[PDB]
């Protein structure tokens, strides 16, 4: 339980080795105070793009884009790989390289329509970017409305005090929001290692 630091629970440890190319990747940042930085990428197989969340800065400079890794001892939480000091990651060999198909590269920077996102499960992780449409600011949160051109929908930031400086007709890009879904009108909401960027 010490090689699942920081760890999402319910994430299952692969020992599976596996080679991955880097689509893309965020600058360090902190999610929590008192915590090592953390950053957010988009890889893929041939197969399909994963998202990562990785927790050891000693691997920014490996997650650079265009570039080749195998990883092994890496965790899945639903679908979200989580790396931390557990997992091994090396520059990949040649002969574990592979093309990736254009239709996984642009399925990983494709930005979901909101209401097509409306009715994946909740919990589910949110990724994209969206127009913002309205923004309402009080001490405990930020409510953004973001919009598609055809639905809209709110997510509600609480956490970083408000280091964030976007307005409305901006456009913003979301990294591991939540998708709530219950009695009410589904929302995207801010959690542990969600990321604004815009």
């Amino acid at each position: 339980m010490t090689p699942k630091k920081n760890i999402s629970k319910g994430a299952v440890l692969h020992e599976k080795p596996m080679t991955v190319m880097v689509l893309t990747a965020t600058e360090p940042f902190n999610y929590k105070e008192g915590k090592e930085n953390m950053f957010h990428a988009t890889v893929a197989t041939e197969s399909q793009y994963y998202r990562v969340k990785v927790f050891n800065m000693d691997l920014k400079e490996k997650f650079t884009e265009n570039k080749f890794i195998t990883i092994s001892k890496y965790f899945n939480s639903s679908g979200i790989l989580e790396i931390n000091e557990t997992a091994t990651v090396s520059e990949a060999a040649p002969n574990q390289m592979f093309e990736v198909p254009k239709n996984i590269i642009r399925s990983a920077k494709e930005t979901l329509k909101i209401s097509k996102i409306k009715e994946l499960d909740s919990g589910t992780l949110i990724y994209g970017v969206f127009a913002v449409e309205k923004k309402k600011v009080n001490d405990k949160s930020i409510t953004f409305k973001i919009k598609d051109n055809e639905d809209n929908i709110k997510v509600v930031w609480d956490k970083e005090q408000h280091n964030i400086n976007y307005e409305k007709g901006d456009k913003l890009q979301l990294f591991s929001f939540h998708l709530r879904k219950g009695n009410g009108k589904p929302i995207l909401h801010s959690g542990n290692h969600s990321f604004i960027k815009g």
